[PDB]
């Protein structure tokens, strides 16, 4: 899989993208890797922000589906025209597939000014595809039409950031130690269940049901570790108490302002390790993933933003989490694998860890219904 190593690029806070081609002859586009959505959508009109866009008139293999899509989000939206065409991943497997493409013809607050991407690769399941679950997502199409195994893995590293998307397999040089798997609870988002949360080694004492209300997901499209309201409130309270050597304004924890120490005077050791215990493969068995402050304190263009925030969507395990680990999306076995990333940023002291097994009872009770 050396072919596919280091095939992800991006800037600080604007996601990870992969190179793709679309149409015949192939048109090159940089496409955002997003495990929290299910649509394959690309710019198809000359928006001022775009380096390039999908030109349907140029592709002999384009077929119109005569159907539109309006995709609203909390803030902003994109609208598009549905069709199919030949899609390929230059630094992926040596295959070409007919996938659904949403050609974006109108948008608001989707494209980033300065960004180097022109579309989005939704890698989640059909249920959350717009307009409905009959629009087959790209990966489902890939597996159906080829001999590529039904799995992919992500190593998100990190001005410029980089990483790897291994399609149809695992590259063991991207992780140290051993992979531990948590089950995909249901195939819509990549849903998982958190059964315990520790900060610096001390339990939060919360009913695990509230760790997963109403969802817990693994999402390469989200920057922050997003926690549910109550969980966030208890977490920061505990993180504030853990770091009392220095004090910061009430706004910094809410991500409303910035914190600064220059000269390279970053006292990481004042800040606690966060740990998430996830449901294991076996009854009553769990494992834990541990992230360093150098994961939830990201540099801003030395100054840092607190990258843990509220959510009424549930727990979102974003780039803050994923950058510490090699993440295997084992779709074939309905499981997600975590192992310590070979590229995660640590100091000479603490590291990111994936440890187990642990004994945890009543894990099913942690899922919301
Ligand atoms: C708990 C899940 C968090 C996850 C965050 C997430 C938001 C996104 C939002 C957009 C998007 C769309 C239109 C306009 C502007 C933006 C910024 C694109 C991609 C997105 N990718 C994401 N992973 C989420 O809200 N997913 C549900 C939907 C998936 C399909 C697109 C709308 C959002």
């Amino acid at each position: 899989f050396v072919e596919m190593v280091d095939n992800l690029r991006g800037k600080s806070g604007q996601g990870y993208y992969v190179e793709m081609t679309v149409g015949s002859p192939p048109q090159t586009l940089n496409i955002l890797v997003d495990t929290g959505s299910s649509n394959f959508a690309v710019g198809a009109a000359p928006h001022p922000f775009l380096h390039r866009y999908y030109q349907r008139q140029l592709s002999s293999t384009y077929r119109d589906l005569r159907k539109g899509v309006y995709v609203p989000y909390t803030q902003g939206k994109w609208e598009g025209e549905l069709g199919t065409d030949l899609v390929s991943i230059p630094h992926g497997p040596n295959v070409t597939v007919r996938a659904n493409i949403a050609a974006i013809t109108e948008s608001d607050k989707f494209f980033i000014n300065g960004s180097n991407w022109e579309g989005i690769l939704g890698l989640a399941y059909a249920e959350i595809a717009r307009p409905d679950d009959s629009l087959e997502p790209f990966f489902d199409s890939l597996v159906k039409q080829t001999h590529v195994p039904n799995l992919f893995s992500l190593q998100l590293c990190g001005a410029s950031v980089g990483g790897s998307m291994i399609i149809g397999g695992i590259d063991h040089s991207l992780y140290t130690g051993s992979l531990w798997y948590t089950p995909i609870r249901r195939e819509w988002y990549y849903e998982v269940i958190i059964v315990r949360v520790e900060i610096n080694g001390q339990d939060l004492k919360m009913d695990c049901k509230e760790y997963n209300y109403d969802k817990s997901i693994v999402d390469s499209g989200t920057t922050n570790l997003r926690l549910p309201k109550k969980v966030f409130e208890a977490a920061v309270k505990s993180i504030k108490a853990a770091s009392s050597t220095e004090k910061f304004p009430d706004g910094f924890w809410l991500g409303e302002q910035l914190v600064c120490w220059q000269a390279g005077t970053t006292p990481w050791n004042i800040f606690p390790v966060i740990s998430l215990y996830l449901m294991g493969e076996v009854t009553n068995q769990s494992f834990r993933i541990t992230i360093l402050p150098q994961q939830y304190l990201r540099p801003v263009e030395d100054c840092y933003k607190f990258a843990i925030s509220q959510s009424s969507t549930g727990t979102v395990m974003g780039a803050v989490i994923m950058e510490g680990f090699y993440v295997v999306f084992d779709r074939a076995r309905k499981r997600i694998g975590f192992a310590v990333s070979a590229c995660h940023v640590h100091d000479e002291f603490r590291t990111a860890a994936v440890e187990g097994p642990f004994v945890t009872l009543d894990m099913e009770d942690c899922g919301y219904n």
